């Protein structure tokens, strides 16, 4: 029986968080193991578009989950609360890890990774469910754990999990916030809950982990909160998304007035046609972008009027969705298991690398994608 990969997403948790003494479970796994210096996101930072390039090794613009929310002219509207379009395999490009483990007859598990509610390639994982707030971390971990142990015919090669926390807290009140830190401990002593179980079960030596996270967080002090319509009226274009990454797509007839007055530098964002966004970004090419896309400066919200007026006007709170160079938006990489090296340091890598890894230590071909093989082959035991 080939050893199992268990794969954990710490949404939002930023790279420099392991290094504060809030992360014993975590910091003892990656002094077993492998840790990364960090590893950057793809562009747009966002929760969605960087958990599916995780599991798929394609940027936003290839996979075509290129927002949280998108406009589509055949599909229709995509966005997070929205579980026919979620669950809609056509939105999602690409061949995810579970696809390529169901394929092979063995079986996948995930908890609530982006895409594991759709059929991608017509293929659903063999257990998997429906994204629900507020679960509980012991409930999510013994789901786990169960899964990990499953033996006979519904072995499972591959398990994921996942917590929200940190990026909830990161949101609510910053990422120096005592907030953040208390989530970040809490998801680590769940994880070293989960660690414990495995080896009374016997799983734990048989298992390789990977621990991610899909971004870093940056603080958002009072006062960092515009209008998008700010930076474009409503009568000349209309905000398809708001945050930290504003698309537009100007009224019929408006483009040159939509250019004129949202193009280029502005006091706390710049704007592009998609076309010419920065090549570093490798974005703008696929058709669900919208015609004009602004990016929000580091530590600054656009947001729809109607939000802005509730942005109760008080305390400090966080965002990602910024250029995913910033060390702000750094994410970890840490991993340890029987396959996997021991008290090794990577330098700092692109997210795209991570799939390459994963295809071999599950025993798939791994499908094209816009990875190196070479960035994570030292993060190997041989
Ligand atoms: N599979 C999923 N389906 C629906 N919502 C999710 C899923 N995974 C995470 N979320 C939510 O999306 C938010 C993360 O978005 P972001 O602010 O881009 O990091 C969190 O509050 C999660 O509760
Ligand atoms: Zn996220
Ligand atoms: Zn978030």
């Amino acid at each position: 029986t080939p050893h199992a990969l268990l794969l954990i997403s710490i949404d939002g948790l930023r790279a420099d968080m392991l290094d504060r003494g809030i992360t014993p479970n975590l910091s003892h796994l990656a002094r077993e193991g492998v840790r990364a210096r960090w590893m950057a996101p793809s562009y747009p930072s966002l929760t969605f578009p960087n958990h599916y390039t995780l599991v798929t090794g394609l940027r936003p613009d290839h996979h075509g989950i290129v927002h949280n929310s998108m406009r589509d002219p055949t599909l229709g509207g995509f966005w997070l609360s929205k579980s026919e379009a979620v669950g809609d395999a056509r939105w999602w490009g690409g061949e995810p890890v579970w696809v390529g483990v169901e394929n092979t007859g063995q079986h996948a598990a995930t908890w609530s990774w982006p895409g594991s509610e759709a059929a991608i390639k017509g293929v659903r994982p063999s257990q998997w469910r429906h994204y629900q707030k507020g679960v509980r971390l012991d409930t999510r971990v013994d789901a786990v754990r169960g899964w990990l142990a499953t033996d006979g015919a519904q072995r499972n090669r591959l398990v994921t999990l996942y917590f929200e926390h940190v990026d909830e807290a990161g949101h609510d009140h910053g990422p120096e916030s005592r907030q953040y830190a208390d989530a970040v401990r809490a998801v680590d002593a769940a994880i070293g809950r989960l660690l414990a179980g495995m080896q009374r079960d016997g799983t734990r030596a048989r298992t390789n982990i990977i621990v991610v996270s899909d971004h870093g967080m940056a603080e958002v002090a009072p006062g960092h909160a515009i209008s998008v319509e700010d930076i474009a009226p409503p009568q000349i274009a209309t905000a398809i998304t708001d945050g930290q990454v504003i698309g537009f797509e100007p009224l019929p007839g408006q483009q040159a007035a939509a250019e004129a007055s949202v193009l280029g530098a502005h006091d706390h964002y710049d704007c592009w046609r998609k076309a010419e966004l920065p090549a570093r970004w490798q974005y703008g090419s696929h058709p669900r972008i919208p015609s004009l896309v602004c990016q929000m400066h580091e530590g600054w919200d656009a947001l729809f009027p109607d939000k802005l007026a509730k942005r109760a006007q008080r305390g400090t709170r966080g965002s990602h969705g910024y250029d995913p160079a910033l060390p702000s938006m750094r994410a970890v990489f840490l991993a340890q298991g029987p396959d996997l090296a021991q008290g090794k340091t990577l330098p700092g890598f692109d997210n795209v690398d991570v799939y390459a890894l994963m295809s071999r230590l599950l025993g798939i071909p791994a499908a094209p994608n816009d990875g190196n093989p070479a960035t994570l082959l030292p993060a190997l035991r041989m």
